């Protein structure tokens, strides 16, 4: 072949979203990602599980990104997941999509590659949690697991209200929703793809 | 007097045979009324039938009916160290309940399967997570089963809750011992939904 | 008189402390309640803990035995990188005979802690609960009854599994009115219970 | 030599120094992998530790500060209610300094447990990935790569994120092949990919 001798890493940024805070936070985590040199980064959604009329009389917002198979997450080198909390866990449908993977996990598809995670609440509560319990998904895998820990300064500021912890970046909604991803909060998801990018690099 | 739900999603009826005996155990205190109720399934039809889903007798719950009890004792195998897709899309549907406050207070308390034992525990205790949002009562069982002191033979059970091991291809049933255990956690969450009423 | 309520902490600058007492005077608002204050011993020597600048306390040093005197325990904490501090750590490390006699089965534990930033918090409060529930404990969590929790226009500690306080990276932030306000419904909620139960 | 692993681990009544050796010899057979089994320090008085019949132990005893010259970190500990020990806990306390300058930030870490039943081993090693995550450390699980994870015919621990060896109530449980080989799966995999990111 020899078809595309420069990329060195491939990044998949794996998310669901249902009011676009996850979305926004996702570009950011890719475009992090993207500054590192050979890395290949695309952004891919779950499908949703609510019926499409239920989606719509919720206004879940319209998405661009498409709809990714179970199957071809053992085509990257790194997952990077984001998923919006529901009581402190991972979504239902991000839940659902994962529960779909047994077939990579039965033939070690995920075994050793990167996995890192971000998330979103709408007051806070559940941010790490969340995290937390999505690593026990990606160590069933044997994938590594990589925090951020406390490189991105962001981290050492409290004085003001903002997401982002050591296990991963985060986003704070509000209980309306009406809170948009601070700057502090899209650098924290930028620092993290663009640490895992480059691990995933080193690894190749 | 006190009323118990238990609530459960199975696919091939490891954690369905573990729930009646949760509820047999619930049933030996005096005023408590309990019911078992399952979760829907969630995957297509066709794909359940060509999985060898096991057919099960329980109704299905729906999630406003779980307001209407005293205690809640959930029951999930596992998947990859967390609860199903089917009991997380329920569980997502309980927000109407949670900014009510209807589980405010209430007890809730959790048993598992798992096919080799592995992520039984993180299962149970990320699933407190959820009922802590709703401000359950989460009721651990400890060790006032008997059972969990000997490790001479395999057997799931464990303080956070009643567990059980299904082998990896599901050809293993409920021991006696993770039955009782079962049971035991049955009965000893019912006492605690009769006391507090 | 109805029910007898430990609040248990580990405090080295004094802000698990000032929670602690507010945990209290919200568990002295239930009637029959008996709620003491009583913190761990130090593990560091006292000289390194003085070079440190740790604050001095009057609460009496628990024995772990006298734990299975309560009907409910509410433990406080600060964070060391999302675990229980090793003073905590150590001295629960002793409740191993209170454990063989199942002296807290049952029993109502509780927990509320502190970090200088936030991070770790729900995680420091949630393996507490491990602890809790190899005891037999019955555990309590907050939810989201105090409305304080639903204001995310200030930093403020606090999360539905505990009360908690945001002390600064340098410490010098103290615990504010309404992280002392969810800390005070801890105490209450609890102790509450404590008494139903009796 | 590619790669610097310490293998430091907590041992009372000897299982997680059984298992550090096995977990040692793992990484041994990486070519490059340099490999040094470490104690954390005893905690209790030598009076308590004799009463308690504490089984003396050769290693070498492990500073906080020495953290910060290995490539990868492979941490055993025996559960206390499903956490870490207190033993364990107190050390990793003391690493704050490496902490403000990011003195481990980046490198590997990997975790490995004993309980006397089973109970907590899991809780164990997931609360202690908490700690190396603010550390920034990256956490290695161990998957299902060892078969013998698949085999549920006799007792036996190991979990797909670390590790683990079941001792007895009474200790009187050696770890078993079965185990040992996990065990040292887990360090071949760390020193792996501790030689690789060299
Ligand atoms: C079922 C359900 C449970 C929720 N649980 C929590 C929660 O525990 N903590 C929280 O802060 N927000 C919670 N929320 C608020 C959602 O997290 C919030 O709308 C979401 O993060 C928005 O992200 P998105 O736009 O990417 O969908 C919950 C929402 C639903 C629908
Ligand atoms: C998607 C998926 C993920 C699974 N993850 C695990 C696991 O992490 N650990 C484990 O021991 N078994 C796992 N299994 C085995 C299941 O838990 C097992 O079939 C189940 O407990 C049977 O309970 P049931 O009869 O009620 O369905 C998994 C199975 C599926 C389909
Ligand atoms: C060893 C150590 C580890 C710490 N880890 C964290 C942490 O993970 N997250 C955090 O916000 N603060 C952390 N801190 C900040 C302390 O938690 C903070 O000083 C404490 O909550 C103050 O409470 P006190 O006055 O009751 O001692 C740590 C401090 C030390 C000494
Ligand atoms: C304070 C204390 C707490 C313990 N908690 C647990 C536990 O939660 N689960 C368990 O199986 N064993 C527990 N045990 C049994 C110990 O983990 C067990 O003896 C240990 O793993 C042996 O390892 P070692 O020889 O390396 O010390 C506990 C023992 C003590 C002293
Ligand atoms: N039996 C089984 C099946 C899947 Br898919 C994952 C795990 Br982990 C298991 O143990
Ligand atoms: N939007 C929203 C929904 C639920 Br359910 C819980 C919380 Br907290 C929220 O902020
Ligand atoms: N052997 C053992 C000792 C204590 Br103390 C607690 C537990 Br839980 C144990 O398994
Ligand atoms: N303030 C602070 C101090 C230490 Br040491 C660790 C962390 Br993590 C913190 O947030």
């Amino acid at each position: 072949q020899g078809i595309d001798p420069f990329t060195m890493a491939k990044i998949l940024v794996l998310y669901y979203s249902m009011y676009g805070h996850i979305e926004t936070m996702a570009h950011a985590v890719a475009e992090g990602a993207k500054k590192v040199d050979g890395a290949e980064v695309i952004i891919k959604r779950v499908p949703e599980t609510m019926p499409p009329e239920i989606f719509a009389k919720a206004g879940g917002k319209t998405q661009n990104a498409p709809v990714a198979t179970p199957q071809e997450l053992a085509d990257y080198d790194a997952i990077i997941f984001g998923t919006p909390t529901r009581f402190g866990n991972m979504s239902g449908q991000m839940r659902t999509f994962l529960d779909q993977t047994g077939g990579l996990w039965a033939s070690g598809s995920l075994y050793g590659k990167l996995g890192s995670v971000f998330s979103s609440t709408g007051t806070g509560g559940g941010q790490e949690q969340t995290i937390t319990s999505t690593w026990t998904t990606l160590a069933h895998h044997g994938m590594v697991i990589v925090p951020i820990g406390y490189a991105a300064q962001e981290l050492f500021d409290v004085s003001q209200v903002r997401g982002g912890t050591p296990y991963g970046a985060t986003t704070i909604a509000g209980g309306d929703g009406s809170r948009q991803p601070s700057q502090e909060e899209l650098s924290i998801a930028r620092y993290q793809g663009e640490y895992v990018a480059g691990l995933a690099v080193k690894l190749n």
